[PDB]
């Protein structure tokens, strides 16, 4: 007996991303690196969870045995503990580690070793630390390889983390269609996550129709959720350009109302740039209007 996915999702509520930080090529190379006070402010702001993207590529050896720099693991643990110590449901993953998609067969072992070491190093963390296998799994990889990856990375995790909730891609959506996974691993500690995906990238968001599209997507995902008995998590919503200020505020308010109503847990995307940012890391102030739209 441990905490179950549905209980975890209800607990996660609305949260935030620590974007363009640990998933940049090197911490700091993009947005300001992680500072402990970030978490004090997130807490004071109402966030109930913090997703922490991480790109392991440049901190892991490029050749066998694919060891992760101890120094980097220490760094991620420091940031995780700041989050966990403040009561946040904390999520860590693999983000922008595209090398794995560029050659699945050739790089899957390095990906396993990476996950092997992560699971090991955090095996004793609170139940509130969740393992998200890979940020946006859909794309330049086959549906079979995606399924193979989840099964094997999940199996690695389970050896040292028997009951820790793992997050895997449940599907994605766009203005034309929604895709959901039918092939779900047989595990009692999984949460499904969906992101906006468009296989044909080759307007501006915020309209009426756009909202009708999302409510549609959300209802289908919800049906998926009830049918497969698996909670839902929108790990990075509101990653779009809007026609104007008033439209942006409206979208955050809408999206979060619709998700929380259907019992979905979610994290807003915040790249810390002042440009899809809600929290200013230099002034330690939030875009109050948006924060109120989320809660
Ligand atoms: O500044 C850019 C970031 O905003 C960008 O972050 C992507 C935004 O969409 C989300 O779905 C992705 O997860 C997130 O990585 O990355 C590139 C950077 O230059």
């Amino acid at each position: 007996k441990a905490v179950d996915p549905f209980e975890m999702v209800r607990k996660m509520g609305m949260g935030t991303n620590l974007g363009n930080t640990l998933e940049a090529p090197y911490e700091g190379s993009w947005s300001k690196s992680a500072m402990e006070y970030y978490f004090d402010d997130f807490k004071a702001a109402g966030y109930k969870n913090v997703r922490i993207p991480v790109r392991w590529d440049n901190h892991t050896m490029r050749t066998y045995p694919y060891t992760i720099d101890k120094a980097f693991l220490d760094r991620v643990e420091q940031v995780v503990d700041w989050s966990l110590s403040r009561g946040f449901v904390t999520i860590i993953n693999s983000h922008h580690d595209d090398w794995i998609k560029e050659d699945y067969n050739g790089n899957i072992e390095r990906f396993e070793k990476i996950w092997e070491q992560i699971a090991e190093r955090f095996k004793n963390k609170s139940e509130n630390l969740l393992f998200e296998i890979m940020n946006e799994p859909f794309g330049n990889i086959t549906d079979e390889q995606i399924d193979d990856m989840n099964s094997r990375i999940l199996k690695i995790i389970r050896k040292t983390n028997p009951t820790r909730i793992v997050i895997i891609g449940g599907g994605y959506w766009n203005s034309y269609n929604t895709l959901v996974n039918i092939k779900i691993p047989d595990d009692p500690y999984l949460i499904g996550t969906f992101h906006y995906y468009d296989p044909y990238e080759f307007g501006t968001w915020g309209t009426q129709e756009d909202m009708d599209t999302v409510v549609r997507v959300f209802d289908f995902v919800k049906s998926w959720s009830d049918r497969n008995n698996i909670p839902v998590y929108f790990g990075a919503f509101a990653v779009m350009a809007y026609a104007d200020r008033t439209s942006r505020v409206k979208w955050y308010d809408f999206i979060s109302d619709a998700a929380l109503e259907r019992g979905f847990a979610c994290s807003v995307w915040d790249n810390g740039v002042f440009d899809m940012a809600i929290y200013n890391r230099d002034t330690r102030t939030f875009d109050t209007e948006i924060l109120n739209a989320l809660f």
